[PDB]
């Protein structure tokens, strides 16, 4: 049968005398491209992935992936191919990736997610992401290729990823509200729902951002941003990478980020009975920890400020 999902098969296959070479619009045997080639006997049964190129394949390719960008499809099997032959270690009970084609990044994005509650809306990435936590992800990495439109190899960042992701979950009952205390202008709240609710950049610190943060008024001065309320299954605290220092049970995991623009290497942090450091498929464990982080990650539920 031909597929755009594996869930729907349309066998509108040539499954017993082809050879016009796959005039089926694109190909993918187990995403594999296939498109310019002629049916190999073993072939009559199994399943092929295809463009979604008439009306009725677009829709179920829009209610799987929750896009209807054309190029999302190819895009995904050109990764797949590659993510397949990545390795998956459990590490400490955690799917991550050995290293391989600068996906160091893709890795501790991995990690992050078994590790903090979300529900994505595409039943694809909710799929996918099932086997990814079950060892084998990828398809999951794929996906998440194809979603933030980069190819294997090249450098990916983990806010930026999140980010994208975030666009692909159920955060609306999230919420933040935000007090800008001025000196001459006075106060200033600010609610924050969604993927902005959960987000902030500029500092690492969740207690920092409890008891003020001094930010630039917009008349210029000098002014306190502080969080009045929160309520969301987590937060997620980033600024550029700086040396920082991460302590035990504080914290639920990070990401750090050592190197420059050209070259550099993300690790990932996760605080449990000690730190655990896990650098794809690498893990090494010390009670100390400090160094370039960027992205820290904190479990919430719902804060109030007890700020007057
Ligand atoms: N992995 C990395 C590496 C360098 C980075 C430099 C940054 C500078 C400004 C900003 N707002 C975010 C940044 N994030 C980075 C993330
Ligand atoms: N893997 C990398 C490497 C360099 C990077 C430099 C950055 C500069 C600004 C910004 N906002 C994000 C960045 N992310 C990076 C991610
Ligand atoms: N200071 C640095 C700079 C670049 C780096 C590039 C890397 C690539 C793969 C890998 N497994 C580890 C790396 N560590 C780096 C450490
Ligand atoms: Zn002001």
């Amino acid at each position: 049968f031909t597929t755009v999902d594996n869930i729907n098969l349309h066998t509108q296959v040539v499954d017993m005398s082809m050879t016009y070479g796959q005039q089926f619009g694109p190909t993918y045997l187990d995403g594999a491209d296939v498109t310019k080639i002629k049916p190999h006997n073993s072939h009559e049964g199994k399943t092929f992935y295809v463009l979604p190129n008439d009306d009725t394949l677009r829709v179920e390719a829009f209610e799987y992936y929750h896009t209807t960008d054309p190029s999302f499809l190819g895009r995904y099997m050109s990764a797949l191919n590659h993510t397949k032959k990545w390795k998956y270690p459990q590490v400490n009970g955690l799917t991550s990736i050995k290293w391989a084609d600068n996906n160091c990044y893709l890795a501790t994005a991995l990690l992050t997610l078994q590790q903090i509650e979300l529900k994505f809306n595409p039943p694809a990435l909710q799929d996918a992401y099932y086997r990814a936590r079950a060892g084998e992800a990828a398809n999951f990495c794929a996906l998440i290729l194809a979603y933030c439109n980069k190819t294997v190899g090249e450098l990916g960042d983990v806010r930026e990823t999140m980010s994208y992701l975030f666009q692909h979950a159920n955060l609306d009952s999230c919420k933040r509200v935000l007090n800008v205390v001025c000196k001459t202008c006075g106060q200033q709240q600010t609610t924050l729902k969604g993927v902005e609710a959960v987000m902030y950049m500029g500092t690492l610190s969740y207690e920092q951002f409890k008891k003020g943060v001094q930010i630039p008024c917009t008349c210029g001065k000098q002014a306190t941003k502080y969080l009045v309320q929160q309520e969301s299954p987590f937060v997620m605290m980033s600024a550029p990478p700086a040396q920082y220092e991460l302590k035990h049970g504080t914290f639920t995991c990070a990401s750090e980020y050592t190197g420059n623009y050209q070259c550099g290497h993300y690790k990932h942090i996760t605080s449990k009975e000690t730190l655990y450091c896990i650098d794809g498929a690498l893990l090494t464990k010390s009670s100390e920890y400090k160094g370039p982080i960027t992205d820290v990650f904190y479990k919430e539920n719902s804060y109030t400020t007890t700020i007057k």
